[PDB]
C-alpha cells in the first residue's frame, strides 16, 4: 500500500496474507480474504501457478498468524485471462480455522446488494505489499470506487469491463505490488465488494485507478465452487 | 536456507538481496551477488519476465541496507530454458554503488581457476529463502560440492549438465525457496563459484543436492555483457 | 493529532468541531462529539469561560460542516478542578441538526458498558489539533487503553483517578493540542468511552500515556443535565 | 478581520502568525509583528499564560510561513490587567530569522514621532480573525484613528486610557475575534502605531471603535526588555 496507514492486530479479522510457492520455485506473497472457515479469495494471478500456498490469518505482522495453515486446494477461474486480466478470481480451501476475535469472516454480497455497483462510496484496502516505508505491519488506505466509464477512458481498449471495479487514486494513496488478492472492503457493512487486481502500467504513484475483481460478478462462480450459498 | 546459521551484517558484504516485479504485478524476493559497483549477478529464472527490481545491498536485515537502488537494466541469458533451467544466469545493471566496509564485491574465476570443477570442497551459500523459522536475518549453511556423475543420479537425466555445480544436502542444511539466486562462495579463498538455481522436485528436506549454475562456465557471458575483463 | 491519518467526510460522523471564543476574546478551537440532536459533549476545559461557540458537524475539512450551528447554552461540570482535570466534562446545547450520512450521533454506554474498565482495548481519537502536518483535514489514530494503575505511575500523586481513562502513546501517535474535548471510541461498538482532557505536561511526542473522561463515571451527570436516558 | 481585503504573501511582509499553547492545554490564534530578527511584538492578553507559541512568518495563509521558528521566551507586560487591558502588550523572542522580500520588520515610532497621537490617519489593520467568510488569507481593512476623547465614550469608564488607541469602525470594517496582537500600521510610514487589543462588548459589527495598545505608550518598555534602542 503506498501512503497507507498501520492496523493492528484485529482491526481487519479477516485479512489473509499468502506465502505462494510457484511451479517455477519462486516465492510470492499475496493478500487474501477469510470467506469461511475454510476458504480464502484472493486473485487468479497469484495462484495459477502455484504448487502450495502458507496462509497466515490473524496478525497484523507479516508472516504471522495465530493461524496458520496450508492450502488443500486452490481453485483458479477457469477462464482466467493473463492478458487482460478478466476473470481474476480464486479460491483457496484450507483447513477448517475456528473463528477468533482476530480471525473472523468477511460478508459477501447478498440480496440486492447484487446489483449495486457501488459508485461514490469510499472503500478499504489493505496488505503487505510496496509502501513508502520499511515497515512489516499490515498497511491499508481508502480509495474511492468511480464509476466503470470514467475507469475505462483510464487503461487500453478491453481492459475495464463489468466483472472490473476501480478504485481512484489520485490523492497519491495506492496498492502497489504484493497487495494483490487483497480485499477491498465497505467496512459500515463489513462488506468485500473487491479483489485487489491490477495496478497501472504507469506504476503505484502515478494516479490511475486500480482494478479489482468486483466480487457481485463472481457470487455465482464462488457459491458454486465452494457449494457455500451466501 | 533449512538449518542454517545466522548471519550479521558486514559477515556477507557482497550478498544483494532483491526484491523483483514482475510483468504480471507479482512481488517475488531472490538473492543476487555484488561483482561490480554496478553489476548484480543472479539466476535468470528469477528475472527473466521481470520489470524491476529493488537492490538492497549492506545489512543482514531483509529488505533492509545500507545501499537501496533501483536496476537501470537487466540482461538475461538469451538461452535459458526454464523447464530445464539451462542457462540459468542473469545480471542486474544497477547505478553504481561504493565499496564500504558492508559492501565489497566477491572474486570471480579466472585463469586456471576456471578449469577447476571445485569437487569436493565445503562452499556456503546464504539467502532469505525459507527456513525453518520465520525470520527476516540472512542465513546460511555449508555445503559439499559433489561431482556431476553423482549430482546427475539424483536428477531426471539431462537435468545435470556441464554448467550445473552441485551441493550435497544430506545433513538436511539445504537452501530452499527464496534462496535463488544467492551466491555460492569458497569462504576463505573469497571466491564466487555457483548461484543457487533449483530445488529437488522432492522439497527442501529431502537430503537430494541442490543444483547452481556453474560459474566458470558463464565468465565468458558476463565479460561480454558487462564490458569488463576479469 | 501527531502521526495520525486522514479521515474523509463520513468516516467519523459523530465529530465536532468547536470555534470557541472566550470572555477574554481569544479564539480556541476544539473537538466534540454529537451526543444527541440537539447536544454536544466536550470538555469544560474547553468551554468553562466561553461566551459562544460555533459547532461544524459533518465534514472532515475544518471550519466546514453540513451543519454549522451556533451554541444555546453551555453546561460545564460545576465541581471541575482546572489544576487537576478532575470532572473534564461540559455539554453544549444545540438547535436541532438532523441526522444524515455524514452527522450521526455517537452511542453512549449503557447497561453493564457501565461497569466495563475497557483495559487493553483499541480505540479511536480524533480532531483537528496540532499534527506534524500541514492538513485542515480531520486525523485520527489508535491509542490501546491501559489500566488506571499502569497510568497513574506516569504522572503526579493525584491527577489519575476513577474517572480517568489513560491512552497509550508510547508507538509516537497521540492527540495534541486542540484535540481537547474530543472523542475516544471503540470503533466496532460505536461506542463513546472517552473525551480528550490532558496530555502530559512533557508535551505530545513525550511516550506518556493522554487522559481522558471517563465516559462511564459521568453517564447520571449526562442523563440528569441533558434529560435524555440513554 | 470583518469586511476586509484579502492580502497575499509579499504585501504584509512584518505581520506574524501565532499558533500558541495555554498553560491549560489550549490552543489559541494571535497575530504579531516582526519588529526586529528576533522579536515578535503582540498583546499580553494572547500570551500572558502560553507556554510555547509557533511563529509563522512569511506567508499570507494560515499556519504557513516561509519561516516557522519557535518561541524562545515570552515577556509578557507585568502590569497587564485583565479585566481593564491596561498595559496589553507582549514580547515574544524568536530564534534570529532573516530577512527576505517576504518577512520584514515594521518601523517603530521614535524621536518625535513618539509625541505625535496620530489623530484622524487611516491605518491598516490586518489578521486571521472571524471574518465573514471562513478563509485561511490573511484579511486587512483600514480603519481612521480617532481622538481618545471621542473613543472613550464609546466605552466604560476608564478603559480608554492614554496608552490607548483606537480606530473607527463605522464602515463596519472592524477587526474581530482571532486579530488579538495584530498590527495597526500608517501604510505610507511604514509605522507601527498600535497593536489590536480589544473589541467592544457590542461585538465586531456593531460600528463601535476598536482599542489597541498605543505603541508610543511602550516604547521605553520595548527597548528595557529586547536590549535594543530605536
Amino acid at each position: 500500500i503506498i501512503n497507507g496507514y498501520e492496523a493492528y492486530t484485529g482491526l481487519f479479522p479477516y485479512q489473509a496474507g499468502l506465502d505462494i510457492t510457484l511451479q517455477d520455485q519462486r516465492r510470492v506473497w499475496c493478500g487474501g480474504s477469510l470467506i469461511d472457515n475454510k476458504w480464502i479469495l484472493t486473485a487468479a494471478h497469484c495462484v495459477h501457478d502455484a504448487v502450495s500456498v502458507v496462509v497466515y490469518l490473524g496478525s497484523a505482522v507479516q508472516y504471522e498468524g495465530e493461524a496458520v495453515v496450508n492450502s488443500e486446494r486452490i481453485i483458479s477461474h477457469s477462464m482466467f485471462n493473463p492478458d487482460t486480466y478478466l476473470n481474476d478470481v480464486a479460491l483457496i480451501k484450507i483447513p477448517h480455522v475456528e473463528y477468533t476475535d482476530n480471525i473472523q469472516p468477511i460478508r459477501l454480497p447478498s440480496g440486492e446488494e447484487l446489483n449495486n455497483k457501488f459508485e461514490n462510496i469510499w472503500a478499504t484496502v489493505s496488505g503487505w505489499g510496496q509502501s513508502n516505508t520499511d515497515t512489516v505491519i499490515l498497511q491499508y488506505t481508502y480509495n474511492l470506487v468511480i464509476d466503470n466509464d470514467r475507469c475505462a477512458q483510464e487503461y487500453p481498449p478491453g481492459i475495464i469491463v463489468e466483472s472490473t471495479i476501480c478504485g481512484d487514486t489520485s490523492d497519491g494513496k495506492s496498492p502497489c505490488f504484493g497487495d494483490s488478492g487483497g480485499p477491498f472492503v465497505l467496512s459500515d457493512k463489513n462488506l468485500l465488494i473487491g479483489v485487489v487486481s491490477f495496478v497501472s502500467g504507469a506504476g503505484c504513484e502515478s494516479g490511475k485507478p486500480v482494478g479489482f475483481s468486483r466480487v457481485t460478478s463472481y457470487m455465482d462462480w464462488i457459491q458454486q465452487n465452494t457449494g457455500i450459498k451466501f
